[PDB]
């Protein structure tokens, strides 16, 4: 039933909530990150971290703040990788151990057409042709944008570098999989080279969820 659980391996616990339940709070160390934020932002931040802490508890990790790094990236405990996402109708998190996976990224979007002008900004010309050839009945433009955001989220923890929308070519398969081919230097922080990712996608509850797990070497 859960969207994230449907697109990541069993080894990576996940948790998701479709509403902001009443009474949640950030941990004291997290409060400065949203002290001057509007209610919508405070709620997505608090609810997604409740989900992340639930998934971390399944790995045996007790309650811990999840702060943000210089490029907005969540800062996980030592030996943990993870990803978080929030959109209207969805808050979710997924975590894993570094001995079991290299990286994970997820992104949730509403299953709707992209806003005017966004596809032109994010898609390579060949991607635009590819999407037009896919079967009718799915918002392929929104799925491409979702998959590209998941691509940067899986990439950043391994490279500490920017990955623009024009820096990767995503190919969507109607069967619930996609591939991301990196078009820039793929040197990773540990000296390895990243060239391509394998992704999974699902559409349910009016939402698109994309996920990439970069597997153990
Ligand atoms: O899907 P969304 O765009 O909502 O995800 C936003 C999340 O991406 C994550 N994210 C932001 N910058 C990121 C980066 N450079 N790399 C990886 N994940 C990142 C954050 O956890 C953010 O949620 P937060 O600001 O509440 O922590
Ligand atoms: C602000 N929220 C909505 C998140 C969206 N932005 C994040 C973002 N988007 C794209 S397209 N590519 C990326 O690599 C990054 C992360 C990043 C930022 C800056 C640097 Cl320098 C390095 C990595
Ligand atoms: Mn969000
Ligand atoms: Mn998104």
């Amino acid at each position: 039933d859960q969207l994230i659980a449907s697109v990541v391996p069993e080894l990576l616990p996940s948790a998701e909530l479709y509403e902001d339940p009443p009474g949640l709070e950030p941990l004291p160390e997290e409060e400065p990150l949203i002290a001057k934020s509007v209610a919508k932002r405070r709620n997505e931040f608090i609810t997604v971290r409740y989900c992340a802490r639930q998934a971390l508890s399944v790995l045996g990790i007790p309650e811990v703040p999840i702060l943000k790094g210089d490029k907005g990236q969540p800062l996980w405990p030592d030996g943990i990788v993870g990803s978080m996402t929030h959109t209207e109708g969805f808050r979710g998190a997924v975590v894993g151990r570094t001995g079991e996976v290299r990286s994970v990224g997820i992104d949730a979007e509403p299953h709707d057409v992209l806003p005017n002008g966004v596809l032109k900004s994010i898609a390579l010309p060949v991607e635009r042709d590819e999407l037009d050839a896919l079967p009718a009945g799915t918002h392929w433009d929104r799925l491409l944008f979702c998959a590209k955001e998941t691509t940067y989220k899986a990439w950043f923890p391994l490279t500490a570098r920017w990955l623009g929308f024009e820096d990767a070519h995503i190919t969507i398969d109607p069967d619930g999989t996609f591939t991301s081919r990196i078009l820039v230097d793929g040197r990773a922080n540990d000296g390895t080279v990243l060239s391509a990712f394998d992704g999974r996608w699902i559409i349910d509850k009016g939402l698109i969820l994309t996920a990439i797990v970069v597997p153990k070497l």
